[PDB]
DNA sequence: ATGCGGGCGCGCCCGCAT
DNA sequence: ATGCGGGCGCGCCCGCAT
């Protein structure tokens, strides 16, 4: 069913952490984006194409602090899923959305977009 | 401060749990009851003498679903102190309040009586 | 049907760097 | 002044006993 979905965007992890936490984080993902079909398939297809084709954003709420938790660790949501299936080395102040994206994590939107290809890598 | 408060009722603990989950469980309940100076005396008044002379309620709010968590572990409030305070062999549905209680924990208000002294024991 | 009981995240907190 | 960052509790969840 979910396990599915998570399977095929697992493919796609860069190593930067254990298949465990990826797991986890892509497991949180996917039951967020469950009842959000439309969300849910522009992820899909941004992750499984890499990029190719541009896609539509991929939301979910954002805490009152900023930071996600996944199996004890704290980060920002964005950060996390560009880490995972872009850049395994990224790090803090590295992220810039592109113009199109109306819920990137530095507009202050209850909603934050986590697709990775919403985000450009910078130097901090 | 309220350290020697701690300390004061740590001396009337029965030895159930270790002195450090006695320790964050009393420090806990004394933080609650600090803008509460009424029913931190009646606490001090109550554990000190043992119950000799009769006390008022000694409340904090109910959680949702009734358990109080101190140091990872999560029981009843009122079971907690009075495992603390008086029986340190305490089980489940061995606590009956007194008739002059108006916030045991039966009753079912948000403010639950973690006075030891208003709970006597009852066979399970 | 109803509640226990334990895993884990978001909210609150607070010490610390800058 | 402002935010990071990690500890820990209450809320949510869900598997399980009864
Ligand atoms: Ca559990
Ligand atoms: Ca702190
Ligand atoms: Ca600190
Ligand atoms: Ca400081
Ligand atoms: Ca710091
Ligand atoms: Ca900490
Ligand atoms: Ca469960
Ligand atoms: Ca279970
Ligand atoms: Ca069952
Ligand atoms: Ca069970
Ligand atoms: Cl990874
Ligand atoms: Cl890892
Ligand atoms: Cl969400
Ligand atoms: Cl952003
Ligand atoms: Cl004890
Ligand atoms: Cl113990
Ligand atoms: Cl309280
Ligand atoms: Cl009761
Ligand atoms: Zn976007
Ligand atoms: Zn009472």
């Amino acid at each position: 069913a979910c396990l599915s979905i998570v399977h095929s965007l697992m493919c796609h992890r860069q190593g930067g952490e254990s298949e465990t936490f990826a797991k986890r984080a892509i497991e949180s993902l996917v039951k967020k984006l469950k009842e959000k079909k439309d969300e849910l398939d522009s992820l899909i297809t941004a992750i499984t194409t890499n990029g190719a084709h541009p896609s539509k954003c991929v939301t979910i709420q954002r805490t009152l602090d900023g930071r996600l938790q996944v199996a004890g660790r704290k980060g920002f949501p964005h950060v996390i899923y560009a880490r995972l299936w872009r850049w395994p080395d990224l790090h803090k102040n590295e992220l810039k959305h592109v113009k199109y994206c109306q819920y990137a994590f530095d507009l202050k939107c209850d909603s934050v977009c986590v697709n990775p290809y919403h985000y450009e890598r910078v130097v901090s």
